[PDB]
């Protein structure tokens, strides 16, 4: 009975502790470290301070109001207490909102990925963020327009030691739409767009720059000769002063070694024209390709990137059953060639492909794409965590009391420990992982 209230008084310590601890150490980390300070960074460091706040301000009273099974605050902090809550969980939502229309503009623009904010505009963004949380969560709180009438409730708002929040039916609706259902919808909307963006980019050049790799500076390949970008050949001289001439040449500047990203990009389209003339030019891979779909075609050219027309000509029986659609049979000889036993994880994704004709095998591959999956699964965790909650503030507005008071207050504290979360979904990212494990001196 009374055990009972130590062992969850210790449940509900390593809770604030969690939250507390781990909020601390993602604002340390971007604070700290000049690779983590980028826009997206300034919004998670908001978010961090909310949770921050409901870890210090709001957990550690609610937590008490339930052990002693009364408020022993006084009212004055019982409303402040309330007001904190309300704009913690709103300035939240309101900033993975504004996370989610920051990464649809950052995907969709000519210079993708940067924020079309600087560091300075983010800071407004942010600032007004918490003005707006502050002015919807404090404003009715303080003035007591969130105050029921019924005699029951103006006991409890009398009466110092109780700290209930009963609300008029009015402010049950507007509040929760207003602090909630608007910025979430907006949310799913706009990332979902994010994803389906993301989704979109995926084509041969980023299936060969998984596959391949995109080096920025000469390499010796396997066979020792110098190449650079997506397994681009330079020349095959020992003469590295020879490769760097034929660089620039191919290029159209002083390299000395060294391209960026784009120009791979540009040899690489260069390299693809020339694979599918070389194609077009075989008598037995033509028939092939001229039959393919445009997805399957990047999976043959792939394939010629990796062992040439000759090696790729030599699967005779894969090369008719693509040639007829009989996908699963031809993905069953691929896999049985040494190709699939020298670099499997390769193959495995390109047979995939012949057998799908998508890029689904290409899905969060990519650094930037992993990322934007760190990011929905910290809006989801939000979003699973508070739904079922404020779906029972509207069910009450239709008909009060069809949920128990203790089942409306654990689906409350599944809110306040979505709070402790995000940092461990934040160690998804190398970047983090590696900013923390230096803060916690590994
Ligand atoms: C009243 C309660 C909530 C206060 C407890 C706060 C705790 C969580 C604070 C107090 C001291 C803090 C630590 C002090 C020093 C460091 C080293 C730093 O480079 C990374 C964070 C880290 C490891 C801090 C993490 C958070 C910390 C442990
Ligand atoms: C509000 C009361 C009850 C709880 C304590 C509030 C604390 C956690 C808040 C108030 C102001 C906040 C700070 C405001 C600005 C910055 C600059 C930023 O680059 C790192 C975080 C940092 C340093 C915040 C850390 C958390 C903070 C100190
Ligand atoms: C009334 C009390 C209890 C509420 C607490 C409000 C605090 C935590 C709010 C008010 C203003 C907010 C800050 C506004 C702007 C920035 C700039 C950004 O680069 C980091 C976050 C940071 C620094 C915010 C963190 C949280 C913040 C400090
Ligand atoms: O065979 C056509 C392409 O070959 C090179 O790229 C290959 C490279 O030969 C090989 O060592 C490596 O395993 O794969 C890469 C590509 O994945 C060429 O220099 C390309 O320009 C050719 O199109
Ligand atoms: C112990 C109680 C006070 N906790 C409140 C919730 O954590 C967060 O509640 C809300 C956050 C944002 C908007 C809101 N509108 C409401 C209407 C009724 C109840 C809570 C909320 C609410
Ligand atoms: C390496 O970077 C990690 C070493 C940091 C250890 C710092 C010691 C912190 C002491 C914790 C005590 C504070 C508890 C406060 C409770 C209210």
């Amino acid at each position: 009975d009374e055990v009972w209230v130590v062992g969850m008084g210790i449940v509900m310590s390593l809770i604030v502790l969690a939250i507390v601890f781990g909020n601390v150490l993602v604002i340390t980390a971007i604070a700290k470290f000049e690779r983590l300070q980028t826009v997206t960074n300034y919004f998670i460091t908001s978010l961090a301070c909310a949770d921050l706040v409901m870890g210090l301000a709001v957990v550690p009273f609610g937590a008490a109001h339930i052990l002693m099974k009364m408020w022993t605050f006084g009212n004055f902090w019982c409303e402040f207490w309330t007001s904190i809550d309300v704009l913690c969980v709103t300035a939240s939502i309101e900033t993975l909102c504004v996370i989610a229309v920051d990464r649809y503009f950052a995907i969709t623009s000519p210079f993708k990925y940067q924020s079309l904010l600087t560091k300075n505009k983010a800071r407004v963004i942010i600032l007004m963020v918490w003005i707006v949380s502050g002015l919807t969560s404090f404003l009715p709180i303080q003035m007591h327009w969130y105050r029921a009438t019924h005699q029951e409730a103006i006991n409890c708002y009398a009466e110092e030691t109780c700290c209930d929040f009963f609300t008029n039916q009015a402010y049950a609706i507007a509040s929760s739409i207003v602090s909630f259902y608007v910025p979430l919808v907006i949310m799913v909307f706009v990332y979902s767009r994010v994803f389906q963006e993301a989704k979109r980019q995926l084509n041969i050049f980023e299936m060969l720059r998984i596959d391949e790799g995109l080096r920025l500076k000469i390499y010796k390949d396997t066979e020792g000769y110098y190449t650079i970008g997506i397994g681009h050949l330079l020349t095959k001289s020992p003469s590295l002063n020879a490769a760097k001439s034929e660089l620039d040449k191919a290029i159209g500047r002083n390299t000395n070694g060294v391209i960026t990203k784009d120009e791979a990009e540009k040899l690489f389209n260069q390299d693809v024209d020339a694979a599918v003339r070389g194609i077009l030019r075989n008598a037995k891979l033509k028939p092939v390709y001229d039959s393919l779909d445009a997805v399957r075609r990047a999976a043959l050219i792939n394939m010629v990137f990796q062992m040439g027309e000759t090696g790729v000509a030599g699967f005779t029986n894969s090369l008719r059953m693509l040639q007829q659609k009989r996908w699963d049979e031809a993905a069953v000889n691929l896999a049985k060639s040494r190709w699939y036993n020298q670099t499997p994880n390769r193959a495995k994704r390109v047979i995939t492909t012949f057998r799908t004709g998508t890029w689904d095998a290409y899905k969060f591959c990519l650094k930037e794409h992993k990322a934007l999956k760190t990011l929905g699964i910290i809006m989801g965790t939000f979003t699973l965590c508070w739904l079922p909650f404020f779906i029972v503030n509207i069910v009450h507005v239709i008909q009060d009391n069809l949920i128990r008071k203790e089942v409306y207050i654990l689906l409350n504290w599944i809110g306040y420990v979505n709070s402790g979360f995000n940092p461990l979904i934040y160690c998804r990212s190398p970047d983090f992982r590696i900013a923390f494990q230096e803060l916690l001196c590994l």
